[PDB]
């Protein structure tokens, strides 16, 4: 699709069978999820943002089909005040600025 | 213009007789600005991210050219890392997200 940014740019996700609410956010490097449990092996790690740092936990090569399009990759898990795609994640899908 | 986000949307700015870069960023609702002296009233307002939340100066009508594009709006200027153009300005300038 096309989406025009008059509203935020909310889409459905689906990742280990749930659906989420996630903004596309072109300003973030990685895509950070609030706190869910996921499978497998994760790492601590730190990450900035405009109000400071904050801890989150790093799963790697985690499926996410994101308004319809398959993703695999890095999802930062922490307290994020919203579900962010950040652009490790928005590439995979195609997605480009446009005007 | 089309972007890829194999690397950071920045783009150059203009305000004023300062050049600077920044991201064109579809996950803020407003456009936060580093700190500078603008002229004229604003109001003090806090904005929540990534690591809890700033306090900001909001400056209404200021013209900012965005890759040559004209557009006027809302500013809030304070201690960030990055200058953010977010979403109150992009449509102004025509932006899109397409995938
Ligand atoms: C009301 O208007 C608002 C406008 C913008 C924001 S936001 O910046 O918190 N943020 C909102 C989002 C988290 C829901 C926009 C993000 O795109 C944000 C922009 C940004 C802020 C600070 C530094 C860089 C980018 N992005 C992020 O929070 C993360 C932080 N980040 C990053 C990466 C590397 C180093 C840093 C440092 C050293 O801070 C930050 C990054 O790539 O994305 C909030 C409110």
């Amino acid at each position: 699709p096309q989406i025009t940014l008059w509203k935020r740019p909310l889409v459905t996700i689906r990742i280990g069978g749930q659906l989420k609410e996630a903004l596309l956010d072109t300003g973030a490097d990685d895509t950070v999820l609030e706190e869910m449990n996921l499978p497998g092996k994760w790492k601590p790690k730190m990450i900035g943002g405009i109000g400071g740092f904050i801890k989150v936990r790093q799963y790697d090569q985690i499926p996410i089909e994101i308004c319809g399009h398959k993703a695999i990759g890095t999802v930062l898990v922490g307290p994020t005040p919203v579900n962010i795609i950040g652009r490790n994640l928005l590439t995979q899908i195609g997605c480009t600025l446009n005007f």
